[PDB]
């Protein structure tokens, strides 16, 4: 088999960093792993290639003419640890639907038997800041059947991991689309980690794990690196190993409870 | 005349923040200014109507049958100072066009006449993390014709105003949108306000206001107020004060320079 689990959360909030960091792991471990970019900045596979970015299929297919011209072999680079990397792309602001790209991707990616049966996990990193179009067709269509929220102590992050969490509601009667958990990544403010707790028991899932703030995150990306590359023996390096562990190993996935505003609210005031 | 002015930014940057407390400075000159919420939060007027939120238009017209049944009076509130508040709302996440509630709000208010002379200011709070459907349609169909964009030296937050600005020019063959200036909303960090005056030079534009960190508008937004209202004498209320008079002497509107990614990672570099 293999797994099929998408990345969500606002923008900023470290879905790249996290989510590159988090592969780079498990291909340390030995696994086959496929990393899809459905986030318009297009720059969410740089940390595996070492670049700048990566050209995008939306980019590429308007150069060869049709996507049909596009070959798998052209899209697909391979980076750190063997990890393959592909980035969906979208039009230029003002024109068109911000996540129109992303359907064109993976139905590309399908048909052109990318999913193949040596592959043991697939990312999709998925902007999170609205639930619509191409963005929320990984839940829509069935395509990413394990959710990760990456959220923090801020008011926005966890307000955006309730909304995620709405879309997963929406489309329960079909597919298997189901939360899998909440990554605190954290802002390094005091009683952090049990917000991100307290909020996850309230959705019906868990915390599961609670990343550092740490500067070597900035050394290894200023150089085109994860920290895994970067510096294997950095602490922070071992928190990405712990992450990626108990993503194997995670059993829970739910269809979630989202909260009211007032629980939200609620939350804040108590953990100060 | 009236000035319409539209507020763009990342999400939880600060934009409906600074928005209500540089409307709070503006009434408390005497202006008379409307505000429209264009996010789907739709918590954009909540600290001048000193409420939990606001019914948005998009639920109204579906409790009254259409938007046609909906009488302006039942839709616009008037709150501290006698600034007028309505908010668009938009459909659950998931569901169609996050977007949507934008188009239908703006027209509505159109045709009722919400757009009386006496108006001095409009002031639309948007969503900025993508720019697309509703949320580009005040720079396609020409309703916003000062842009002012929230960031601060994030580099998510620098990058939306980099890409809101590639709409505006985007649409500049038509109409009158323009980028008016830049608002930092400081993360207290070293160098910040000279990182967005660098920025802001390179678009083509000006940083029109610092606006510091400051724990006084939590403590003001749990009670539901602007710091204008809640302590009138605080630094922080001369912050915004400062702000208005800006804002309303601002003459210079153009249509900007988008940089490359090269250009913005030199910054960061730059100014440590
Ligand atoms: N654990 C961490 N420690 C330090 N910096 C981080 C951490 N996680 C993310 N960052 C930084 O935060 C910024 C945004 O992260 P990114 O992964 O690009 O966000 P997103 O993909 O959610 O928009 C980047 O500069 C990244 O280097
Ligand atoms: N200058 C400031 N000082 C302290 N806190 C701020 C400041 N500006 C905004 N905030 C806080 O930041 C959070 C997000 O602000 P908000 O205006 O809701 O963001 P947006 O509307 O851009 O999503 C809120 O908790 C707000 O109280
Ligand atoms: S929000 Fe982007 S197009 Fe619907
Ligand atoms: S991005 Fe939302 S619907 Fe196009
Ligand atoms: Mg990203
Ligand atoms: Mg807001």
């Amino acid at each position: 088999a293999m797994r099929q689990c998408a990345i969500y959360g606002k923008g900023g909030i470290g879905k790249s960093t996290t989510t590159q960091n988090l592969v780079a792991a498990l291909a340390e471990m030995g696994k086959k792993v496929m990393i899809v970019g459905c986030d318009p900045k297009a720059d969410s596979t740089r940390l595996i290639l070492h670049s700048k970015a990566q050209n995008t299929i939306m980019e590429m297919a308007a150069e060869a003419g049709t996507v049909e011209d596009l070959e798998l072999e052209d899209v697909l680079k391979a980076g750190y640890g063997g990890v393959k990397c592909v980035e969906s792309g979208g039009p230029e602001p003002g024109v068109g639907c911000a996540g129109r790209g992303v359907i064109t991707a993976i139905n590309f990616l399908e048909e052109e038997g990318a999913y193949e049966d040596d592959l043991d996990f697939v990312f999709y990193d998925v902007l999170g800041d609205v639930v619509c179009g191409g963005f929320a067709m990984p839940i829509r269509e069935n395509k990413a059947q394990e959710i990760y929220i990456v959220c923090s102590g801020e008011m926005m992050a966890m307000y955006a991991a309730n909304n995620i969490s709405k879309g997963i509601v929406k489309y329960a009667n079909s597919g298997s689309v189901r939360l899998g958990g909440l990554i605190c990544n954290s802002r390094n403010t005091d009683r952090e980690d049990e917000l991100i707790i307290a909020l996850a028991n309230k959705l019906g899932t868990q915390m599961i794990h609670f990343v550092p703030r740490d500067n070597v995150v900035q050394r290894a990306e200023i150089r085109r690196m994860t920290v895994i590359e970067y510096d294997p023996k950095a602490k922070q390096a071992d928190e990405y190993r712990a992450l990626a562990r108990k993503v194997v190993d995670n059993k829970l996935l739910v269809i979630p409870n989202p909260i009211t505003m007032d629980e939200l609210e609620e939350l804040l005031m108590e953990f100060g």
